[PDB]
């Protein structure tokens, strides 16, 4: 399927005890990918002074259309020193490994894979 519906478990930014997904734009979309698809992917709302909380590069969701079944239509845009790889819509957040923390909500998504 060129699209896969998600439930995306929503984190408190201090709860994240693993605040990124790697160490270059191409490995931080490659491993926010592969969580997405195994269920271990975890979604903070941005609000002021989460990003300097979270390691770059950021990988963030973006409405991508104006919702089939709840689920937001979203894509993947990589962020680097204010440098965005990807065009997209409004920001739901910023994904992370999810490691077992408890979520405050849930953020229904249709991921473009």
């Amino acid at each position: 399927k060129t699209h896969v519906q998600l439930s995306l478990p929503v984190l408190q930014v201090r709860d994240v005890l693993v605040r990124g997904f790697g160490d270059s734009v191409e490995e931080v979309l490659s491993e926010a990918r592969q969580h997405l698809k195994d269920g271990t992917c975890g979604l903070v709302e941005v609000e002021k002074g989460v990003l300097p909380q979270l390691e770059q590069p950021y990988v963030f969701i973006k409405r991508s259309d104006a919702a089939p079944h709840g689920h937001v239509m979203v894509e993947l845009v990589a962020e680097l020193e204010g440098i965005q790889y990807g065009r997209s819509g409004e920001t739901l957040g910023v994904l992370v490994p999810h490691v077992g923390e408890i979520p405050v909500a849930y953020r229904k998504v249709l991921l473009r894979k």
